């Protein structure tokens, strides 16, 4: 029930962020387009280690409390392949505060579009086969 | 000194910030634009409540856990006016997880330009006028 | 045999889970001691499901990511019986932080005495027999 | 609201202050020890939560577990002994082993030696904080 809530908002909000990675494929991103992706990626990020923490609270695993033990939890069993990837979000989550300069901002945008965006997309995939 | 380094940093910030307020007040912004003044609202924020705390340290305040005893403080101490708009911030801040949700992101990014803009004009002013 | 060396933890949990229970029915229990009924209770469940994921493994089946997973697939082989209980205990499971309320603790010593331990017991038999036949 | 929080807090604490009292009284029996555990874990739940909430309500909404929580309440000073938080996550990770003796009576021995007087600094500092 809840984790499947969870899962359908994952999918809305990385349906935006998809969009804006294609948006830079076609053409560069304007300085306030690029603090735009990158907040994409916080909200997307936040709903997808939710999911993972939902999922196995459906599982019954309560003992998952944040977003590191999530991820490690779901590269475990098998939920995601890349998990250095995903711990690599987690880095760039906490430089967010950092985006007013630009090399940061470049270098975030640079992860999200070369890495993120394809590990989102296939966890996605992930969970709606399990659905 | 730490507190005037940070404001050196808070200036740089919210010039960013401004260039994407002026831009909203000249025609509507897209939804990417509209998530990117968000994240420059972040920044901006997260340096402007770091401000706070780094001067009231350097005056032997050691008690300030956070954006909200540093506003309580700041408030008292005559470095903001504004205290319930300052509030209102933590709000916006607590929000951001869920601006994909479009009445989320477009209430915030109505706070911003009609309320916490000139706010943090202000704030740069009074603390410029301390350095 | 990994899932065999597991069902040998399984049933040294549960004979510790057994004892609490078989002294829950000749007497009441201390608020402590319902405390410590659910403790044993959660380590037994928490073998019980592993010697089913070890199982199931070793069989060829490794999609299983948790307790859920692990008690539909038992109940679809036929591993277990009371697909409702196994499924109920984890809700019990996830109730645990919730304990020092003591509705939520009496509910799930209830059903601890009144249906997991029955479940239990027939598990270990179960997996007991699968080593020696199908 | 974490002083809502903190209320759930003060009442699982007592439950293993009354739980602690006991076992300096007398020993614990082997289904008792169990049971002290569980209280263990259940007020250190409510703990991480206590500080969680406590840094959402002070604007920060990047904490997501009991590790970044126990990491800033030390940072801010809302916990004096990081070393015995941290070994209570530890403990808390050793739940599922507790059917060995060895394993139950050392989380015991934290619990009494250690745990509880750091519960109940922690209660005393957010009651001063609101
Ligand atoms: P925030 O505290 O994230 O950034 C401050 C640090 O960034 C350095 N910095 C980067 N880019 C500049 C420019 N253009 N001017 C001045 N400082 C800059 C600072 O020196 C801090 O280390
Ligand atoms: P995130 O977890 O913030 O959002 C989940 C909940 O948001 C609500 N919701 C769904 N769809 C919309 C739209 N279009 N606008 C605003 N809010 C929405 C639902 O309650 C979700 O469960
Ligand atoms: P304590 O466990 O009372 O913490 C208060 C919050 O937990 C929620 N809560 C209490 N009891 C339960 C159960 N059995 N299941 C799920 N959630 C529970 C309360 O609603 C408070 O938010
Ligand atoms: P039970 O859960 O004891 O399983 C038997 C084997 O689990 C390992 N084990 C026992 N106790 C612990 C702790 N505290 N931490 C990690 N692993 C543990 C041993 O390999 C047992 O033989
Ligand atoms: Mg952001
Ligand atoms: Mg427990």
């Amino acid at each position: 029930v809840r984790w499947q809530q969870r899962l359908n908002n994952y999918a809305r909000a990385l349906q935006q962020l998809s969009l804006a990675v294609n948006l830079a494929q076609t053409r560069p991103l304007s300085d306030l387009e690029k603090q735009g992706l990158i907040q994409a990626f916080e909200f997307t990020h936040e709903l997808a280690w939710n999911v993972m923490k939902d999922y196995f609270f459906f599982q019954g695993n309560s003992a998952i409390t944040g977003s590191r033990d999530a991820t490690r939890e779901s590269f475990n069993k098998g939920l995601i392949k890349e998990g250095e990837i995903w711990m690599e979000m987690i880095k760039s989550r906490n430089q967010t505060s950092h985006t007013y300069n630009q090399s940061v901002a470049d270098e975030i945008v640079k992860n999200i579009i070369n890495f993120y965006h394809t590990s989102f997309q296939a966890f996605l995939e992930k969970m709606q086969g399990l659905k």
